[PDB]
């Protein structure tokens, strides 16, 4: 993609060079010049010399790469705006030629007309918008080295068993690492290859696959994830997927075949120029037929409007002559050289507007392509909900107050590192003054059954003995008995997905606490708003049904798909594309990177992972998911705007085809010399500007969704909504 930006600055830069001289010398004989039309030998003028020089170099040199362009899009039987400019330059070159020759040979008193400036400017113009476009659609594409990075470049090889056998501990490269040896992963290190756990138990963050933070307990006989996060003590894991056969080896290969499959879009100047070549052509043709045949018939005419009547030639030659000017002015004035500029500028001026609402678009296709989705596909956790754990409810089963029983359990479980436990404290935390944590606390943990301490500094929370946190099995086994409203409470937690652990005293239950992700304030009017705008929403997460299930009854999505696996976001996303949707992927995970690579618009939070922000073409800085629909808005209007631009790169060139062609000659008016370039002045001018206008847009409040949404807006029931669990 490089060399293409090269060689097309490259060329835009040598038009420069070798046609401003001509246009600065067509204008300077327009405002007036004797000594310019002074002639060297009498078919040859000093200023048709010079024009012819310049010409000369700037197609020699602009368009070498206009005309291999040209020659390729024949190779695919297309005709584009560098067919477009190569044969209508290449033609009036050879006119101009032509003419000159035969002027000398013929040394007529006054040198004919020739079109030399039309090739430099079409070439300047044109290579100006490609190089534009090309700058547009550059991207960097860095999720694959992510990926990469995620991958353990070392690994410990162990050495005969681990039972009574050992001799030695050796580093080994994650590549030559084989199936059925045996590796060492210490605490917070990562996992070097699939595999299974042998006399060792720990906690991993599998965060690549299911994508939740919640650890997960690894026990011997359990199966280990390369590239998953190891802690809580050190583990020795008896390989079986080494290599390519890792998961994250094929989740870098759905990415890579993702990315693959996206298949380059025609632009709408090349759709537009398909149409125009034929037509020009055509018009083209008619206006040299319908010359000939004027000038034949009756010959009056010819003489009235022309006064190359007045050359000793015979009139067959004036007449042929004049048709051929003629026609080959239409022709001329017919190109357009805006058009490279309609989509591009644009497309910059709305990327630009982008990045000052806290949208980050790379490249064009994302707002050419966004106001076409018809199904929009939201992951659950971090986009949908918060990822962070947070304290919903706390109840207590003598009569001591809250805070105070709060603060206590902060005290007791200030050193735990389970992400519930730092939830409830900082829970603890934000109710109380918490100027400062108790300094007398002895802690225990039994890791998967509870927590008992020992407090005896109640003092210090009354200024501002026994602890006991637990579950089900914590209560049974230290013989407290659980009561039946407590357990239908607890119960009901349990079933929204929220996990409820109990608090004693001294041996007596004292209180519970819940601890649920909690749904972002704008997601549930992001989805109705999408919802009435016809977007299909998808809730598409890999965590456990019950959670899914209640947080798209909280936002009122009525699909839900849970435990999915990264291939099966993939899956579902080809599904509804060959349903001949349009769908974009809202993810802010590595397992939802190939779904955002393969999804017609990604678009990645900006909290999210880096792979995830990578493989996403839209990026959310302010994290909002409103943002989604503005993003869909914005585009709208970009496309409404390229569809004017090109309008007005077209209508003032298509208004110079009657004049040129003779039609209004028996009005009066003929076309003039600096018509040719003005209609470019026009033309260019209100493109540019009417692309600059885009910066007028400004997002629409959230008050007004939420207005228009103020009473179609109704929360669903658990009951209506669906659930489907994996592909299968
Ligand atoms: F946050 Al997910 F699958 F639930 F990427
Ligand atoms: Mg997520």
């Amino acid at each position: 993609h490089k060399e293409e930006i090269k060689q097309w600055r490259n060329s835009f830069l040598f038009s420069l060079l070798f046609g401003i001289p001509v246009i600065i010398l067509m204008i300077y004989m327009l405002a007036a010049t004797m000594v310019l039309d002074r002639n060297i030998v009498p078919g040859l003028s000093i200023i048709n010399l010079v024009f012819f020089i310049l010409c000369t170099f700037v197609q020699t040199l602009g368009g070498r790469y206009f005309y291999v362009q040209a020659y390729k899009s024949l190779k695919h039987k297309a005709t584009n705006m560098d067919v477009l400019i190569v044969l209508a330059t290449t033609i009036a070159y050879i006119y101009s030629v032509v003419i000159l020759t035969v002027a000398m040979v013929e040394k007529a008193d006054k040198s004919p007309e020739t079109f030399f400036d039309t090739p430099p400017m079409l070439f300047m113009f044109i290579a100006l918008g490609r190089w534009l476009e090309h700058i547009a659609k550059s991207k960097t594409s860095e999720a694959l080295a992510k990926l990469i990075s995620l991958q353990a470049t070392e690994a410990a090889v162990v050495t005969f068993g681990a039972n009574q056998i050992i001799l030695r501990e050796e580093q080994v490269a994650v590549e030559l690492v084989q199936r059925g040896d045996i590796v060492k992963v210490v605490p917070g290190g990562k996992f070097p290859v699939d595999g299974k756990v042998i006399e060792g138990t720990s906690m991993a963050d599998e965060s690549l696959i299911t994508g939740e933070p919640m650890p997960v307990r690894k026990k011997p006989g359990s199966m280990v994830i390369a590239g998953s996060i190891n802690a809580h003590g050190t583990v020795l894991v008896e390989a079986t997927h080494v290599g390519s056969e890792t998961t994250l080896a094929q989740i870098v290969k759905l990415v890579e075949e993702a990315q693959m499959s996206k298949a380059p879009i025609q632009q709408l100047a090349d759709k537009i120029s398909g149409y125009f070549v034929p037509f020009i052509i055509i018009i083209s043709v008619v206006t040299l037929v319908t010359w000939i045949i004027i000038g034949f018939v009756n010959f009056d005419i010819i003489i009235k409007y022309f006064p190359s009547y007045s050359k000793n030639i015979s009139k067959t030659e004036v007449i042929i002559r004049v048709a051929f000017q003629t026609s080959i002015t239409v022709l001329s004035i017919a190109c357009p050289c805006a058009l490279g500029l309609a989509t591009p500028t644009a497309v910059m001026v709305g990327t630009g507007v982008a990045a000052q609402n806290g949208i980050l678009i790379k490249g064009g296709e994302p707002l050419e392509m966004a106001h076409k989705i018809k199904a929009v596909m939201f992951d659950k956790t971090g986009t949908i909900t918060h990822g962070v754990p947070k304290v919903m409810r706390v109840l207590l089963l003598v009569k001591m107050p809250l805070k105070r029983m709060l603060a206590v359990v902060g005290t007791a479980e200030a050193s735990s590192e389970h992400p519930l436990g730092m939830a409830v404290t900082k829970y603890c935390k934000e109710e109380l003054g918490t100027e400062l944590l108790g300094y007398c606390t002895d802690f225990q943990a039994v890791p998967g059954c509870g927590i008992s301490c020992k407090v005896n500094n109640i003092e210090s929370v009354l200024v501002q003995h026994t602890v006991l946190i637990g579950n089900r099995e914590w209560m049974r086994r230290n013989g407290l008995h659980i009561s039946t409203d407590v357990d239908e409470a607890m119960s009901s937690h349990e079933m929204k997905g929220q996990t409820a652990v109990l608090v004693a005293i001294d041996g007596e239950l004292c209180g519970m606490i819940a601890i649920a992700d909690t749904v972002k304030q704008e997601a549930a009017l992001a989805v109705h708003t999408l919802k009435s705008m016809g977007i299909d929403v998808v809730l598409i997460t890999g965590d456990n049904r019950k959670t899914a299930k209640a947080i798209a009854t909280q936002v009122g999505i009525k699909k839900v798909f849970a435990e999915v696996l990264p291939s099966h976001k993939v899956a579902k996303v080809q599904a509804l594309q060959s349903d001949n949707k349009r769908v974009a992927m809202v993810g802010d995970g590595v397992n939802d990177s190939p779904a955002l690579a393969r999804a017609d618009v990604g678009i990645a939070i900006g909290t999210g992972t880096d792979v995830a922000i990578e493989a996403a073409d839209i990026v959310l800085i302010r994290n909002d998911l409103l943002d989604v629909v503005a993003s869909i808005h914005l585009s709208k209007r970009t496309v409404r705007r390229i569809r004017l631009n090109f309008v007005f790169a077209l209508i003032y060139n298509l208004l110079g085809i009657p004049i040129a062609a003779g039609v209004f000659m028996p009005a009066g008016l003929v076309l003039q010399p600096w018509m040719g370039s003005a209609a470019m002045a026009a033309s260019s001018v209100s493109v540019v500007l009417s692309s600059l206008q885009l910066k007028c847009y400004r997002k629409p409040d959230s008050d007004r969704y939420e207005a228009r949404a103020q009473g179609h807006m109704k929360p669903l029931t658990p009951s209506q909504i669906s659930v489907h669990i994996g592909m299968d």
